[PDB]
C-alpha cells in the first residue's frame, strides 16, 4: 500500500500488519508498547512515591484474549517506563486452572500479604461469561497474588481450599456478572459499621466491591469486608451496596444503569480532594464511580457513570449507598475508570479510550488498539453565589443544591474533574506555548477562524474561556485536527446545554466512526452576572481528542484524518452577531506536550500472530 | 487409629491421612514419592545408557487430576533416583489454555525439535472428554515439548498458529478419543509405503499414532507420518490402522476390544527381541499393544491387550493392519502398558498395577495411589516340536501354528514376555536365596505345604517348574503372604487352561478388592512327553503379586493382609494322588529383593490436600 498523506488515501485494508502504527498514535499519554489494551488494573502508588500503573493486555494482537496485567511506572504521571521481565512488559497472565481464562481488573491492597503489596483480581475459567449468558458459579473468582519486587513480578497464592480462589461462592443466584474487586480502607464505613460487627463477625480494615447484577433485575454492586485484620483469605459478604434497576436511567444528565456494573470503585472527597474522615467532615462526599452495560444504543454499550450516595445501615449489618444524585464520568470513547489514593490527600482517576474502528477494518493495518485517558484528580466542585435563575437548577440531576437562609443564593455541589497539575506543568514546559489575543465572535466571525499560531503536529493542547450572554442563541467553541478537507469541530450550544463533537469531516478515510458525541454541560449562573461562562481545555494526542469543561465535564473521542496537514486549529462561530457576541479569553496553545515514552522507539510494534484453528474451537478468544 | 498389626483390624477408616502409608506399600518396584499414578509416559533411553521414566501423577491427592508427568531415572531399570526441581518431582504440568486440563500421555522424538529428546503428548482443554460423553473437537490435542538438560525440564513450544497443538483436527467425526500418541521409527512401514509417497506427500522417518474409536462402532488406532524429515509440527493423517469393532471380541483368549483404546503401541519383535528389519527378516512379527475400554464387566472396564497383525498398503497410501491373532498383555489389575526401545536390540514394555480400592476406603490412609509393573523384554516366543494333539492348538487364538513338512509336529509362534535380566541379577543378589529340594505332589500332599525356607517380610520370589500328567485333573501353586489366618493362593488347573488368584482370605480388612483372578494358559505339549509342565514365577513386593508363566502370561493384583505375619509362602496341591502326581523342580526363593528407591526415605508423604469447593464447580477433578 501507499502511505502518501499529501494525496487521499487508498484502500488501506491491502496494508501490511503495523504500516499504520506511528500514523495516528497518541504520544502524550498512557499507552501499551503494542498489541490489545483494556482497562486500567492494579493501580498504586509505591513506596518510593512512584505510580504503578497495570492494564489488560493482549500483545500481538489486536482483540482481547489470554487477557493478562501490563504494567509500567512513572515518578509524575506522565513520562512512563515498562516494566521489563520474562514475559516482557506483562506481570501476571493466565496460569492455573482457576485463571486461565483471563487475569480481568483487580486493585491493590498496599499493606497485604507478609507486608507486601497485594492484588485481588478476577481470576476466570471455563464456561459461557457474560451478562447476556446463562453464566455458572466458578467461572469468574476472585483470587490474590504479591509483589516482593515493587511490581517487577506477582506470586499467586496456591491453589485450593483455604488459598486461591479466596473468593468463589456467588452471594445471589443468576449473576449477570461477578467481577472487578475494588479494595479500600474506609474510617467512614467502618464507623457505621461499628456497632453490628457482633452480627458479622467482620471487623478487618479493608472493604471490596464486587461488581455485578442479577439476570432481568438490573446492576448490584456487592461489599464484602476483610473478617479479620492483617489476614486476607477470608471475605465476608455484607450486602449489596448499590442497587438499581433493569435499564433504569436517572435522566438526561445520568446516562443509564444498564443491566450489569462492571469496574465499580468506592470513594470518598472533599472540596481539596480525598477525605478520609469518618462523617465528622461536612463538606464531605461519598461517591462511587461504575461503567455499565447494556443500557446505551452506542459507545460499545457501555457508559461510566459516577453516584454521589448517602449510606444507611441495615439491620443485618450491612450498608445501603442510596443514590442522592448521579452523573457521567465521561461522555465520550471511554470506560473502564479506576480511581486509587495519592500522597497529599488525593484520590485520581484514569479510564480506557477504546479506537472507532468497531468492525476491526484497520485494526491490524495500527499493530496497536487502545490508550489510556489523561490521569485525573477528583474532588467536590463547589459552586458559590449561584443564581435561583441558572434554568433547570433545581432538578438537582446530577448536582445537589442548598440554599442560602435568605433564599437569594445557591450552593452547587457535584462531583469534580481535573487533570493531575504533573501532567500539565509537563506538558506546558515541554510545548512551545502561545498566548493568544482575546477575541470577540460577533457579526464579523467567520464560521472558522485559524489561532494566530499554528500547531505543528498531532499533539497539542488548547484552552478558552467562552462567555456567552444569558439568553444567547449563539454557538462557539474550537476546531482540530483541521485541513481544508478534514477537520474535527467541537461546539457548545448554551441555548440547548449540549457540547458536540462533530466528526462528519474528521477523515478522508470512511471505514472509522463519524457519529456527533455529545455532552450536557450545565452553566451555572452567578448572582449578579449578566454573562455566562464556559472554560473549554482541549487536548489533541495523535487521534485522541480529550475535552474538558468547567473542571466536571469529560469527553474523550477518535478522529483519524489522513493527511498530513490536517493539524491546524482555531475558534468556531455560529449565529454571532453585533447583538449576540461570544467572548472568548484566557486562550493559550500549548504545541507538542511531552513524549510520555521516552525509552520507547517509534515503532515497538513486534508483529501479530494467529492463534490457529483452536482459537475457535476453545471459543473463548478470537484468536487475532 | 491402632496400628498393631498381631490384633485383628480395627475401624481403619478413622486412621490420619498416610498413617498407613508404610502398611502395604511396594518397596521393590518403580512407584511415585507419593500420592496418585497411573500411566506410564516418555520413556526413553537417554545418551548416557540411563532409562528415563515418566509417569501420569497428581502428587498430595489420592485421585486423578492435575495429571503432570513426574519423573525419574535408573541405570539398570531397578534402582532408582527422581528428578528433583522446581515442581518437585514433576517435570511437565498443566500451564497453557491449550493443556490446562491435564498433560495426558505422550512419547519420545529421541532427535527432535533443535537435535533434543522431544516429547509429543497429548494436550487438553475443557469440555467433555471421555469415550461415554459427547467429547468435541479442541479438548484433545497433541502437542510438542523439548528437554536441553536430559529430562529434568522440558520447554514446550509456543501456543498458536505453526505451533502447539500440532494436531487438533480430528480426522473422522464423533470421536469416543483421540490420546496417547505414540511416535516410532519403522524401516518396515518406509518400505510398504515408498512406492506411495507421492498420494500424501508424507516422507517422514517418523510415525505417530493416535488412540480413539468412533461413537457406536467400536475403536480404532490412527496412523500419521511426520511430513518432511527433520521437521515436527506437520503430521499427516494416513488413515485408520486397526479398526474393531463395537465390543468385540476374538474369543476367550483375547479378552474384548471395548468402545475405545488408549496407551496403542506398535513394535517389530523377533525372537531375540526388537526388530528393525523392512520386511526381510521371515522370523520377526509386527504388533500392536492397546488398552481398551467398557468392554470388560470389571477391573475397571479395561483389558490390556496385544495383537499380531499384517500390514497390507491402502490404494490411497495408508496401511491396514489385519489382526492375525490377538492376545492379553497381562491378566489382573494392570493397564496403560508402553514399550520404547534399547540398546542390544531390545523393546521394553511396563504398566501400571492400580490398587484394589475401588470404593476409596483407605486410600487417603494411604497417602498414594498405584505402582509400575516390572519392566518386561518383549520378543517372539517360538515353540518348536509342538504335538499335534494338544488340546485346542489350531484354534490359533493368541498365537499361531506352522505345520512341519510331515505334518507330524507344529511350530507355535506368541509374544513373550520376561522380567528384564538387570531386575533378575539385582533382586536375586540382594536377596538371602533358599534353593529348595524338588517335592513329589502325591496322595501324602497336603492342601498347603509351607516352603523349608520362609520370607521375612512382604519383598520376595519365588519359581517352580510344575510338571503334569497329559490327562491330569490335579491342581496346584504357590501360597503366598500367608498367616493361618490370612492367605493369597495362587493356582493353575491344566484341565480347565486356568490360572486363578483366590483372594477370599487375602485380608481380614473387608473394604479391598477379594474376587479371584483369572488367566488362561496353554500347555503346548512337546512330541514325544509324557508330560507338560508349567514354569510360574511370582514376585510379592508390599500389596503388589506379580505372576509371570512360560515367559508368556502375566498376572499382576494385590492383596493386603493386615497381620504382620502374613508373609510365609509354600505349595498349593488339590487332588494330587499316587496316580495323579505333580513333580515340582527347580524351585527357589528370593527373600529381599531390591530397595528401589535408595535415597527415599521410608515415608515419602508430604500430606494430602483438598482443591476446595471449585473443584466441583470446574467439575473436571475429584479434587483429593
Ligand atoms: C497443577 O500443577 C501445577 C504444577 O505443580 C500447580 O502449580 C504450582 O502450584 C504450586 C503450589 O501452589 C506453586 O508452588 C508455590 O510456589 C511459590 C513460589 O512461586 C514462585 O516461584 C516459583 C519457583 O521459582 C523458582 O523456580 C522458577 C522456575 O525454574 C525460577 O524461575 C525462579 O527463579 C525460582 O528459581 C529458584 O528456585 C528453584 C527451586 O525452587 C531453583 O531450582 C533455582 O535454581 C532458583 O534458585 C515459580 O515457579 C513460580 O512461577 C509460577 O507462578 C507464577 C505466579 O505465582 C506464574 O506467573 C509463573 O508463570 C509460574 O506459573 C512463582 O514465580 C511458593 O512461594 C509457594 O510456597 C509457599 O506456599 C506453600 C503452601 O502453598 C508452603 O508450603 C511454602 O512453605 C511457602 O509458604 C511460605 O512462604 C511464603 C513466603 O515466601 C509465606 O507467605 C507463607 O506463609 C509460608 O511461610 C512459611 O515458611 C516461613 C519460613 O521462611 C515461615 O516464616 C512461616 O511461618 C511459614 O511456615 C509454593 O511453593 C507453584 O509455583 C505452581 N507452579 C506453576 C508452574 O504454576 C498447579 O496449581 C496445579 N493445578 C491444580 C488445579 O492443582
Ligand atoms: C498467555 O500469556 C502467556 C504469558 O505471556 C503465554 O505463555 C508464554 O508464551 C510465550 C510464547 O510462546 C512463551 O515464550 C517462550 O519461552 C521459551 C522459553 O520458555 C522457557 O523459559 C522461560 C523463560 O525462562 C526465564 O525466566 C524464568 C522465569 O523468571 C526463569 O525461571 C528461567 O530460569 C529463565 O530466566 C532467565 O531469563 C530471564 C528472561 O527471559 C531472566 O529474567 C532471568 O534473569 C534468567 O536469566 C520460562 O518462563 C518458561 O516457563 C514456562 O513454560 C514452561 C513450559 O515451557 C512451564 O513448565 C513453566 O511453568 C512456565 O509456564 C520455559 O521454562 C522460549 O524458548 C521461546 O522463544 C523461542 O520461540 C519464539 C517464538 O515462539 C522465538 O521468537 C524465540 O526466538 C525463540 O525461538 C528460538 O529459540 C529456540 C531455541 O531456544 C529455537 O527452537 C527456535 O528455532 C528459535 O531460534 C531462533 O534464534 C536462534 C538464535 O539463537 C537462531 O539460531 C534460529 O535460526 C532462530 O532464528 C518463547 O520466548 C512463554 O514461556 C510462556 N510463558 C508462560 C509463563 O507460560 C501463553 O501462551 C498465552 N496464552 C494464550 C492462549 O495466548
Ligand atoms: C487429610 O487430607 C485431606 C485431603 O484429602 C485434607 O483436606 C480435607 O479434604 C477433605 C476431602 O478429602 C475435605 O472434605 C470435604 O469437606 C467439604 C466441606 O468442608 C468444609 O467443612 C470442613 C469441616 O469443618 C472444613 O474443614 C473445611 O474447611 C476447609 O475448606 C475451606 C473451603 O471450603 C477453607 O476456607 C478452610 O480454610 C479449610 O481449608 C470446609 O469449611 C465437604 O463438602 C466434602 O463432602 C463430600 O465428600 C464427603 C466424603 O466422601 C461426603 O460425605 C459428602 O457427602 C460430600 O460428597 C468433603 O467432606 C476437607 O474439607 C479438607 N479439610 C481441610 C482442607 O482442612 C485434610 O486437611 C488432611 N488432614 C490433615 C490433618 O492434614
Ligand atoms: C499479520 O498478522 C496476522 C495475525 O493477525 C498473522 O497471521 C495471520 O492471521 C490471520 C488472522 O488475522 C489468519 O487468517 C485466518 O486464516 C484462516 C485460514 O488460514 C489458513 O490459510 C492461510 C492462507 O494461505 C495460511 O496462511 C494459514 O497458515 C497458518 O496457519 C496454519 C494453521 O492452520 C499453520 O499450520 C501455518 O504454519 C500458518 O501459521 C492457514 O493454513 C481463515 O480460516 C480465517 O478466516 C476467517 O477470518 C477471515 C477474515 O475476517 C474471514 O474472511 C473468514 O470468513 C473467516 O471468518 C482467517 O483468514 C492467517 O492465517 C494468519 N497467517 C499466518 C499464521 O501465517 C500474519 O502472519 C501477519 N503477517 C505477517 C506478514 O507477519
Ligand atoms: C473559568 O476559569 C477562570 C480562570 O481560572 C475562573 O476564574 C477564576 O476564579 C477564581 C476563584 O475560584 C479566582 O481566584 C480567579 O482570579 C478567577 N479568574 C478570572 C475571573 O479571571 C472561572 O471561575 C472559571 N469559570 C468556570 C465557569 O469554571
Ligand atoms: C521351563 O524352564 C526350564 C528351565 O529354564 C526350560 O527348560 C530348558 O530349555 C532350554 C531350551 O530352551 C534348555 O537349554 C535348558 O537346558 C532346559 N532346562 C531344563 C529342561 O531343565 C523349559 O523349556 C521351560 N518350560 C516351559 C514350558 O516354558
Ligand atoms: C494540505 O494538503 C492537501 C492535500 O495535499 C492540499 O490540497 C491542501 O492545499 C494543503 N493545505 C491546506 C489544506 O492548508
Ligand atoms: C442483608 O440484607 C440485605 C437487604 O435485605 C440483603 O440484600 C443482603 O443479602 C443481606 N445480607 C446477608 C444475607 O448477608
Ligand atoms: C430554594 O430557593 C428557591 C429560590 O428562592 C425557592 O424557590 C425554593 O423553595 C427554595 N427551597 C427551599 C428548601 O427553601
Ligand atoms: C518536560 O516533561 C518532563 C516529563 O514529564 C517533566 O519532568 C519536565 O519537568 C518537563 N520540562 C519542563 C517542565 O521544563
Ligand atoms: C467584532 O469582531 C471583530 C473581531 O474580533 C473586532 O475587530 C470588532 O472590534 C468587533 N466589534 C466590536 C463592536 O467590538
Ligand atoms: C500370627 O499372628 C496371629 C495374630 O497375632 C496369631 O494368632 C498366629 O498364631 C501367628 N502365627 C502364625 C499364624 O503362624
Ligand atoms: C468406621 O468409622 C466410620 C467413620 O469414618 C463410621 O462411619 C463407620 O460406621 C465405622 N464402622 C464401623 C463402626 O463398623
Ligand atoms: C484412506 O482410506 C481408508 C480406507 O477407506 C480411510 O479409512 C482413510 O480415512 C483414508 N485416508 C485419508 C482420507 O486420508
Ligand atoms: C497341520 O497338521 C495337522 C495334524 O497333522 C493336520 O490335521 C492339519 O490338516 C495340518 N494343516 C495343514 C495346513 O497341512
Ligand atoms: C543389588 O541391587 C543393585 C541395584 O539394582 C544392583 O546394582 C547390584 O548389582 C545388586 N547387588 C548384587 C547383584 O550383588
Ligand atoms: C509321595 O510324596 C512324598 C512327599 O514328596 C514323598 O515322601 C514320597 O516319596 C512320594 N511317593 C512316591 C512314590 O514317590
Ligand atoms: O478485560 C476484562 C475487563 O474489562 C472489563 O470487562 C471492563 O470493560 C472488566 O469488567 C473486566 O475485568
Ligand atoms: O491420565 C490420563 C491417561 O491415562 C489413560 O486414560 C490410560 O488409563 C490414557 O489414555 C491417558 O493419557
Ligand atoms: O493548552 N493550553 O494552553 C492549556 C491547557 C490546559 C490548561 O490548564 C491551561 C492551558
Ligand atoms: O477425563 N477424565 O476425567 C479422565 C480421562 C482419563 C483417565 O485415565 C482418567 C480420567
Ligand atoms: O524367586 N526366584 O527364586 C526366582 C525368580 C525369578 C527367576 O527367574 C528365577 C528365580
Amino acid at each position: 500500500c501507499s502511505l502518501d498523506q499529501t494525496v487521499a488515501p487508498g484502500n488501506l485494508t491491502l496494508c501490511g500488519n503495523a504500516t499504520l502504527f506511528t500514523t495516528f498514535r497518541p504520544k502524550a499519554r498512557f499507552i501499551a508498547p503494542e498489541g490489545w489494551m483494556n482497562a486500567p488494573m492494579g493501580l498504586y502508588q509505591r513506596a518510593d512515591g512512584s505510580i504503578h500503573a497495570g492494564y489488560q493486555s493482549h500483545p500481538k494482537h489486536i482483540q482481547w484474549g489470554n487477557i493478562s496485567q501490563g504494567a509500567a511506572y512513572s515518578s509524575d504521571f506522565t513520562s512512563w517506563t515498562d516494566f521489563n521481565g520474562s514475559e516482557g512488559y506483562k506481570t501476571i497472565w493466565p496460569s492455573q486452572i482457576y485463571d486461565i481464562r483471563g487475569v480481568f481488573d483487580g486493585s491493590i491492597i498496599k499493606e497485604g500479604i507478609d507486608g507486601y503489596p497485594t492484588i485481588l483480581y478476577t481470576s476466570t475459567s471455563f464456561g459461557p461469561l457474560g451478562a447476556t449468558l446463562n453464566e455458572a458459579e466458578g467461572t469468574e473468582t476472585q483470587s490474590l497474588a504479591y509483589t516482593t519486587d515493587d511490581g517487577a513480578s506477582w506470586i499467586k497464592l496456591g491453589y485450593g481450599a483455604g488459598q486461591n480462589p479466596v473468593i468463589y461462592e456467588w452471594p445471589e443466584t443468576n449473576l449477570t456478572g461477578f467481577r472487578d474487586p475494588y479494595v479500600f480502607q474506609s474510617p467512614r464505613l467502618e464507623a457505621l459499621l461499628a456497632n453490628t460487627t457482633s452480627i458479622t463477625n467482620a471487623t478487618g480494615d479493608h472493604f471490596a466491591t464486587i461488581s455485578g447484577g442479577v439476570h432481568g433485575d438490573g446492576a448490584r454492586l456487592f461489599l464484602y469486608r476483610q473478617h479479620t485484620t492483617g489476614e486476607f483469605i477470608k471475605w465476608t459478604y455484607l450486602g449489596p451496596l448499590v442497587t438499581t434497576g433493569y435499564k433504569e436511567s436517572y435522566g438526561e444528565w445520568s446516562g443509564n444503569y444498564g443491566i450489569n456494573f462492571e469496574t465499580a470503585g468506592v470513594t470518598r472527597l472533599n472540596p481539596a480532594g480525598a477525605a478520609w474522615d469518618n462523617g465528622s467532615d461536612t463538606t464531605a462526599v461519598d461517591f462511587v464511580t461504575f461503567g455499565t452495560e447494556q443500557g446505551r444504543a452506542d459507545h460499545q454499550n457501555h457508559w461510566p457513570l459516577w453516584a454521589a450516595v448517602d449510606y444507611e445501615v441495615r439491620d443485618n449489618g450491612s450498608i445501603e449507598a442510596v443514590i442522592a444524585y448521579s452523573g457521567v464520568q465521561d461522555w465520550g470513547r471511554s470506560y473502564a475508570y479506576a480511581s486509587f489514593p495519592v500522597e497529599g490527600y488525593r484520590q485520581v482517576s484514569v479510564g480506557w479510550i477504546y479506537e472507532d474502528d468497531d468492525n476491526v477494518i484497520l485494526a491490524k493495518q495500527f499493530g496497536y488498539q487502545g490508550a489510556f485517558t489523561l490521569f485525573r484528580d477528583l474532588f467536590v466542585k463547589v459552586v458559590e453565589n449561584v443564581s435561583p435563575s441558572t434554568p433547570g437548577l433545581f432538578e438537582q440531576a446530577s448536582w445537589s443544591t442548598k440554599n442560602s437562609t435568605d433564599g437569594m443564593s445557591v450552593t452547587v455541589t457535584t462531583l469534580g474533574q481535573r487533570v493531575v497539575p504533573e501532567t500539565l506543568a509537563a506538558y506546558k514546559g515541554n510545548s512551545t506555548v502561545s498566548t493568544l489575543a482575546p477575541v470577540m465572535l460577533n457579526e464579523s466571525a467567520a464560521a472558522y477562524t485559524p489561532f494566530s499560531s499554528q500547531p505543528t503536529d498531532r499533539f497539542y493542547a488548547l484552552t478558552g474561556s467562552f462567555e456567552f450572554g444569558l439568553n444567547t442563541t449563539a454557538k462557539a467553541g474550537f476546531r482540530v485536527l483541521a485541513s481544508e478537507e478534514e477537520y474535527t469541530d467541537i461546539w457548545f450550544d448554551p441555548a440547548s446545554e449540549n457540547l458536540t463533537v462533530v466528526r462528519t469531516a474528521s477523515s478522508l478515510i470512511k471505514s472509522f466512526g463519524n457519529d456527533t458525541e455529545l455532552a450536557k454541560v450545565k452553566l451555572y449562573e452567578i448572582v449578579g452576572a449578566e454573562s455566562k461562562t464556559l472554560n473549554l481545555t482541549v487536548f489533541v494526542d495523535g487521534s485522541v481528542i480529550e475535552i474538558y469543561a468547567n473542571d466536571e465535564v469529560a469527553l474523550s473521542t477518535r478522529a483519524y484524518p489522513w493527511l498530513a496537514n490536517s493539524t491546524g486549529a482555531g475558534l468556531l462561530a455560529d449565529g454571532t452577531t453585533a447583538g449576540d457576541v461570544v467572548g472568548v479569553s484566557g486562550l493559550e496553545l500549548w504545541d507538542g506536550l511531552v513524549d510520555a515514552w521516552p525509552a520507547r522507539p517509534a515503532n515497538t510494534s513486534q508483529g501479530l500472530v494467529w492463534d490457529g484453528p483452536t482459537a475457535a474451537m476453545y471459543g473463548l478468544f478470537a484468536g487475532y
